[PDB]
């Protein structure tokens, strides 16, 4: 039944919430702390991710300069078609942080499973550029959560539904942008 | 503290969902319902909102898009939105593109927290008069948009005050509207 | 010299439109005809296009939508690019919302400097599997998109090695065309 | 005439660029001379515009994007959907100068009559952030020429249909970064 089916995502939602809450307090503080410690001294904040995680990056954003430094990397399309068509997919997000990032900057790399290979480009560009790393991923992290380091944040949802894990990292950009100010 | 601060936005934000759980449910099928109906006679759905909800619009699209179901954003055309913004004025944005795009059959998924948003009530207008229904996320009290709603359109109202755990709700709704459809 | 370098770019860009203006008039006005049937027909017209030629296929949708008229640019939604490009892979980028919205007497018009960008040669098949007409905008020789297209379709090649000089007859041939459309 | 009217669009074109040609290149020179100063002392290029011209600055970004630091101010929908919406639409582009803008950047103002609302309070905003200006204008330069001091540059293509001034934008594009690629 489709009554059924739609309760179900509700109290999964309210599950995966009820099981997120309980680890993500500690390294969310964490994340909004670098973020102040970046704009504090003229940084800026550089934001990425695929599909429902590139809108999340463009919310984000919109948070901040609606005023804060940060720029989604998902959102000139003649730059991802470019980039896509003569280098490669996996260059996308990474070409732009060696284009933009300077030393002090934070990248928000977001990705559901943690293994988005442009995602994992865009963390070794940011860390070429000693920039810090804030890392929103799902399910273990991936190779993602491996690749950081102790100066980066890490707040990887403990769930393996890629849906749940979208709607906990939107409430964790919430609390980050409220932290903030 | 801000520990304390991060804690209450999850607790508010679980609240916020065991409520909407309540009252969402019978609705959001409703919505769903109205897609396949739409989809199944070789319509498409068109979706649009500001801010965070043009996230959302794009977000439901592209997993519509990504068989493949037609639901196109209209959020996304940066020279359409500027040129409309400039020339006409920004509460045109949306409703010019019905216009264009809009076929009788087809829905409007407006998205707008408040339910009073200028261009996403001139884009129910629109979808009005080409014979289109709309499915309404919005949340408060429904706002303009909710009074505006015909019998046959469809409100999917989060009973909340604060915006981000309205804009929470609405990506939620989203998620269980795309998995009914999948279903079918 | 900065200066004459400058002035090279001009005179290089005057010459590559006086040769363009020899042979290109006839296939502009073919191109122009068979979106005025598509349009007349209640159809829609979706672009596509890499780089320069995103930013081409966003602003001919643009001046279609400001009566409006249907036209989709398929390189606007970026959560469906980013989507389908993760996921599946980056040359079904523009395929998979041809597959999407595309009906039957819809116009494909895909743009490409050397007519050999695989994402909008991947488009032409689904364009050609959906029964839709095609219009490619090329460079240089045409590329495999010029060799890949049935009677029915239109190819407009700009004859020049140098893609900035194609971009740039590009956007002419897109207003010629508008215009053209306008007038009826 | 179809074939007439295409024609008349090659020769007015061609007309266009031959009146420019005799005016620009010294003003183009200077232009790729500021954004060479703006790079080379760790700036960065921000580029905004409406219609086309927001394709304009989208295409430009990307030419230098691919590295050399270049942002569109036009892109991010969310962004330009807020503030159009909560603060207005004169305020898109003018609050992203100052969220980005810093000493020493570069704001590129592309505006085809040279009285486009957004464009203005982005002029204005950069030089409050001191910001150097290139502004791409068409007929006489409206507002934004007289707005402009000795340390920007004007670029303006002295011809009165819009099309042609884009034309002549996209060229001018092209030439400042073969300019900028030709010193590096
Ligand atoms: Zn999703
Ligand atoms: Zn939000
Ligand atoms: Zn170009
Ligand atoms: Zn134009």
């Amino acid at each position: 039944t489709l009554q059924e089916r739609v309760a179900a995502h509700f109290a999964e939602s309210i599950r995966a919430k009820q099981e997120a809450e309980k680890i993500l307090v500690e390294p969310t503080v964490q994340a909004a702390e670098l973020m102040l410690q970046c704009l504090m001294n003229d940084g800026k904040i550089l934001a990425c991710g695929n599909g429902g995680s590139a809108a999340d990056a463009q919310h984000f954003a919109a948070e901040m300069t609606g005023e804060l430094a940060a720029v989604a990397l998902t959102t000139d399309t003649s730059a991802l078609t470019a980039i896509g068509n003569d280098y490669g997919f996996d260059h996308v997000f990474s070409k732009q942080v060696r284009a933009l990032g300077r030393a002090g900057d934070v990248l928000v790399g977001i990705s559901t499973s943690g293994n988005s290979a442009n995602v994992i480009e865009a963390v070794k560009a940011a860390h070429e550029r000693d920039m810090h790393v804030i890392a929103l991923t799902g399910r273990d992290g991936g190779k993602i959560a491996a690749m950081l380091k102790d100066t980066d944040v890490l707040l990887n949802v403990p769930h393996p539904r890629t849906a749940r894990i979208q709607e906990n990292h939107i409430l964790l950009i919430h609390a980050m942008c409220d932290c903030i100010d």
